[PDB]
């Protein structure tokens, strides 16, 4: 039962693109790819070659394919010690999912500033441009189980672990600027009325059903990161295509005391990008790996997710100079008002050895921060601090849950806190408790300083009576939607408009969809109609007349809230399924695939078969993937090469192949008789932006196709689309 | 005063079509529905109308709304045990999932049977044709996570729990009657190769990837059930249209003592049905709930999943009479060797109240037997008794599960256990031993008996060594799984051959496709050659000459394994898309509907907005859903009505929601004007079998369309499908 001769079962362990080898453990992957808390997590790691199969106890397996029995069809004997251990570990490897963000995706990497920050913070992760600090950061989306799709519509999740010398820092993050609602106290009915409702456990990974609009009807603080989630920013086309934001309002710290206001924020520098719903929801079921297969895929690869960390700064004198309130996590904070500081690189460049006890085991906190960082009286942000600790105790079984290995510090703790489940550390400290004389006190309490001193919170001054009210500069809720609205393009408005009349469409009730659009008329009139429209509501006199909501401090439009208003795409890293024939002609393959290599763009080779198909020059052509079972939902543009074009002229799914890539705005590229095509996609002898074609696959031909797919997608193809069958 | 006044928030509690009212708790929407076990749960069943907002402590709550601060923009103060409490329970709501089959659906029934059954088994629950038990079942793919979709190619699981007057009997079965595997040691080898792959955790809810099919190409006894898996039964349309199989010889035991040896059978009443693989698969983005939400709605309308329980018997003298051994779990007993009895019927006619509650929390076990029944020696049989309740320890908190309200017997239950975690019954009893006299020795010992007696093993002779050894008897792999192929139609054996291509072609080591494709050459040759012509694999000239293995005691076919070689149509439950447009032919849309009414068929009427639209007449028609919103792959057939076609000829969701359903073989009828969409599914003038077309949907329209329906699928449809793009 063994290994092919040839090597073959095997990966390489060198970087290759997406396919070529098949992916293993980032510890055979990359063997020289190191850091700190890689290194350290060695005392854990197991290999495998070459060691006898034994019991946990170490007890050497000599048949492992068969229970003990009396005689060979006899009955199971309770002495069977291997089979009980095997079967018992196997009856309870399963632990409790996160209460929300339970799918989710990880990596190993590493961060370090671009200069030091000593200035406005006091952070040791911050302090030096040339020290490095370890990093692990999983990606998630928010409403669905572990095993639930990757590419729905929904927020996703954020979290960066910082390994550092004065302790680890959590920045629990989201992929948009603000949350759905203002005090914590919320956060359970609004993630009940989001998740699976109780009768039935319907819908997995969706907002659209009844409790969801319901609650977000009656609560329109939630209209703001709902816009958010109706817009393409719902559904990313990579968790390297989206932007990152901590959300809540913290302070920096300096050595002086100095304290300054800061929200957090992660730029993708592969650019944003999003994909558009219909192959969103399809990809759903062609792929529902699509994100965690890109991640690792990109980090085998070699195109390491790469994001700056930047910083929005307000001072201290500066708290109430906007027509919000910066402590309110329903509002952001314009990019125009407050700019971005570039703050440092962080790079993902390794791929876990066992996804469960790395990423599904990885417990992270956004109370775990350190000197030189505080938190605010942001009311979502002060609730969270009673969640994250809370639920780790069931859902890692106990207290002692940064001993799992992934979670270790790799800086020194230690303290008087003992047992617990499955507790790791065996403590020789004769003291368990301070403060002692009998090991003159140590560990000792270090006072607060420059640098590697003790926590010591900001002396934020408090003043008012203990009472359970909303602030009331609060109590504005439509204003930044609408700020958002009038900061996308054209075409991400309409994908908006699509994605509530879609989503409301699933609403059973109808009075709910009515009160959705009520709200909406608060917003935008223009959006509010065009909605009612799809849904057949007709605003009443009323609904026209209400007065839209203030400008954000004057500004009509911030072209930052976009997707797509200021390019920024970057095609490395992004793939093309090159449609093959039987007898392809290898002077365009080689052209194609010269200048994809030129700019890291990867391609996958599909035809109607597996196994090999041989070009006009002998080279013999191995098959990816087949056009069903790679469908073009997987890919960025689709280029097809002359060659035998009658082959595939008339196979049903390379026809569909293409339809289905023009409608999701897709670039692609036709190459000598592959022109032939252009009748399936109704497309004029003229031509049409977004399609390249010419006679050869040349340098002309691809420097056009890289072009559009550095544009992301072909915008100006969408009216053309609602025609096309597919 | 947040409910509409209209009272529309609120389902009817009378039974209603899918679509027609929103889903509620079973206890809501058939509040007359009773049985022992739904009326014995009354003493947990919690209600809410006209009550105050409490903590869990019962202190009410004023505001629900706010945590407490020091200031209404303060920092959360640690006192406020109303937020500790509400975001500590949600802190906790997970538990772990089920190891296997945690994707599951789940209702309420009864059982009763045809006749007594005294002559062969004394088990109470069959004793008497007025003698009803109430069920609970629970339907479940096995790979996928509980958060994972319904329509993945996988086996299906179908357990029942009966509540019986002796005791629970759970009946833990799956919808083909072999399994994998022969022992169960190597159980978490094959659940481990099938489910996600360790380094990364993909794919979800799939087996097509390399460590499944490694494990299967060094495994040949795992062929039979994979045959299974890739036919159109690892797709099943329903779980009401599926078989469901016990696997394993048990034992029957009479009042006499009489062992007689059984398998255990469940006959859908609604027939046999399965999906196509594209439909499937892309159904499951489409609506990755849909086989969950499609058992609830046929219950809240009325369509009941009704299935019989049949039994193949086998004399305990002719243990030895067959080719295959009996113990031997990868084995079929075929129906023409040994017909499966009559026993009786299952209704499942109510949904439960909270999916966590009952289904999340239901736990079965195939050890939970009751006298009357017994086990025999089968490997796999014996080591699951070790599982079941040991991973119910963790999965359900600890050794109290049976406390839990769904699991509680209705019969007595009174023993000596006490304490561990979440002891609800507090006992009185002076003694916790036997034997005691300080209560009389009570509860006491029951002696065997004809009824009422305790549980006595069968004597069954036990002879041989204590071996870990495989019976030469169950060391053959081939010939059930080539009964199997034979006995399957020529469009079910494309389909199977298809499911390993697709398979295949998503495993990234060539060399496991080549040994899978040499283990197919040891089952049939023509189905071995066409996997490797779609797999670019040519069969060497040994391969060409292996000999196939022997006929099953004489059989080269049984017609009972196929899904559709001996027609069991039932149209009652069904549902059909109506297409409408902005003038629909009144006239048609009466005949339609009272049509489909008449034989129990569902309608869902749809076009390219919500709301209404208004027929030639006035009449108002009330819009379900959108083309995209509601697609093709939701239903079983597709009615154009006429009217004015312009309205939506044009409209590339119409005509792509005919391609759609036209691919998957389904159903599709035009009326009038509707026949110029004959276009562009590409039918001939003079039409063909498959296509309803006439000038109106009056005559013979319907009946027609509702004999395609009874046939299921338009098979001879196959060859012309395959040109088509969509
Ligand atoms: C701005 C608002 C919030 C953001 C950006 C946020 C972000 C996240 C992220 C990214 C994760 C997953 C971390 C991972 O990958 O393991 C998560 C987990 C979680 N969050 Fe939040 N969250 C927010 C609000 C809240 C609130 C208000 C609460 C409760 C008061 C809460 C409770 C939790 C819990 C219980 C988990 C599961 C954590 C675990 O099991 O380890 N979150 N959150
Ligand atoms: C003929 C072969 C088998 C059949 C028909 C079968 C059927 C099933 C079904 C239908 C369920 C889901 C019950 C539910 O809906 O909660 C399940 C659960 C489970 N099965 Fe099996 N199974 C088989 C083999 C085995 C084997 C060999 C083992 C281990 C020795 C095993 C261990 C388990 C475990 C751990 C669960 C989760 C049960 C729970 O958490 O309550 N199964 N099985």
């Amino acid at each position: 039962s063994l290994a092919p001769e040839d090597g073959s079962h095997r990966p390489a362990a060198e970087p290759t693109p997406p396919g070529a080898q098949p992916t293993a453990p980032g510890s055979l992957k990359a063997p020289d790819t190191r850091n700190e808390k890689l290194n350290s997590l060695e005392d854990v790691r197991k290999g495998s070659e070459n060691y006898a199969l034994t019991t946990n106890q170490g007890v050497r397996i000599a048949d492992d394919q068969n229970s003990l029995r009396a005689g060979s069809r006899g009955p199971t004997l309770l002495e069977d010690f291997i089979l009980r251990e095997k079967i018992t570990h196997f009856d309870h490897e399963r632990i409790p999912e996160r209460i929300v963000h339970a799918r989710g995706s990880a990596a190993h990497g590493y961060f370090q500033p671009y200069k030091s920050l000593s200035d406005i913070t006091k952070a040791d992760f911050l302090s030096d441009p040339n020290k490095i600090t370890p990093v692990f950061v999983r990606f998630s989306t928010v409403q669905g189980g572990a095993g639930s799709a990757d590419t729905v519509r929904d927020i996703r999740g954020f979290a960066t672990k910082f390994y550092t010398e004065e302790g680890i820092f959590d920045l629990v993050g989201n992929n948009t600027p603000i949350f759905f609602i203002q005090d914590a106290h919320k956060f359970p009915d609004f993630v009940h009325a989001v998740k699976p409702e109780p009768h039935w456990a319907i819908p997995q990974g969706q907002s659209a059903h009844d409790t969801f609009w319901d609650y977000v009807s009656l609560q329109p603080e939630t209209l703001h990161n709902v816009m958010w989630a109706m817009s393409d920013r719902g559904i990313p086309r990579s968790y390297r295509t989206m932007e990152g934001f901590g959300i809540h309002t913290f302070r920096l710290i300096n050595a002086e005391g100095k304290a300054t206001f800061v929200r957090f924020h992660w730029k993708p520098l592969a650019g944003k990008a999003s994909l558009v719903w219909d192959e969103a929801q399809k990809l759903t079921g062609r792929d529902p790996d699509f994100h965690r297969r890109e991640l690792w895929e990109a980090i085998e690869a070699g195109d390491f997710p790469e994001y700056e960390l930047g910083f929005q700064l307000i001072p201290e004198e500066d708290e109430f100079k906007f027509d919000f309130d910066l402590l309110d996590p329903t509002k952001l904070i314009p990019e125009e008002l407050v700019p971005v500081q570039r703050v440092g690189k962080m790079v993902l460049n390794r791929n876990p050895d066992n996804f469960f006890a790395e990423n599904e085991q990885a417990a992270f906190h956004p109370g775990h921060i350190v000197p030189g960082l505080d938190f605010t009286n942001d009311p979502l942000l002060q609730g969270r601090l009673e969640s994250y600790t809370d639920t780790q105790i069931s859902r890692l079984g106990g207290p002692n849950f940064h001993e799992i290995p992934i979670n270790r510090p790799t800086c020194p703790y230690h303290n008087f806190q003992r047992d617990g489940m499955h507790r790791m550390g065996i403590d020789t400290n004769p003291a368990n408790y301070e403060p002692n004389s009998i090991n003159d006190n140590w560990p000792r309490e270090t006072p607060p300083g420059p640098k590697r001193g003790g926590f010591e919170s900001y002396q934020e001054r408090v003043e008012g009576n203990k009472v359970r009210e909303r602030s009331p500069s609060f109590g504005e809720y439509y204003s930044h939607p609408r700020l958002f609205w009038l900061s996308q393009t054209p075409f991400e408005q309409r994908h908006i408009v699509d994605g509530f009349s879609f989503e409301l469409s699933k609403v059973v009730r109808p009075y709910i969809r009515e009160r959705v659009v009520d709200q909406l008329a608060h917003i935008d009139l223009t959006l509010a109609q065009a909605v009612a429209k799809n849904l057949g509501i007709e605003l009443t006199d009323d609904q026209l007349n209400i007065t839209p909501p203030p400008d954000v401090n004057g500004l009509k439009k911030d072209p930052s809230l976009s997707l797509y208003a200021i390019p920024d795409g970057d095609v490395k890293g992004r793939v093309v399924a090159i449609l093959l024939n039987d007898e392809v002609r290898s002077a365009d393959l080689l052209a194609i695939l010269k200048a994809l290599k030129a700019k890291g763009v990867h391609a996958k080779l599909l035809y109607s078969r597996m196994g090999e198909v041989t070009a006009d020059d002998g080279t013999v052509l191995p098959i990816a993937a087949t056009f069903a079972g790679a469908p073009s939902l997987t890919v960025d543009a689709v280029i097809v090469p002359c060659g035998n074009i009658a082959d595939i002229a008339d196979n049903g799914d390379a026809n569909y192949y293409l339809m289905e890539a023009y409608k999701h705005l897709k670039p692609i590229a036709l190459a000598g008789d592959a022109r032939k095509f252009k009748a399936t996609i109704k497309i004029a002898d003229q031509g049409e932006e977004g399609i390249v074609e010419a006679d050869s696959a040349d340098g002309s031909f691809m420097d056009e196709l890289l072009t559009l797919m550095a544009a992301h997608r072909v915008w100006s193809r969408i009216p053309k689309i609602d025609k096309i069958p597919a």
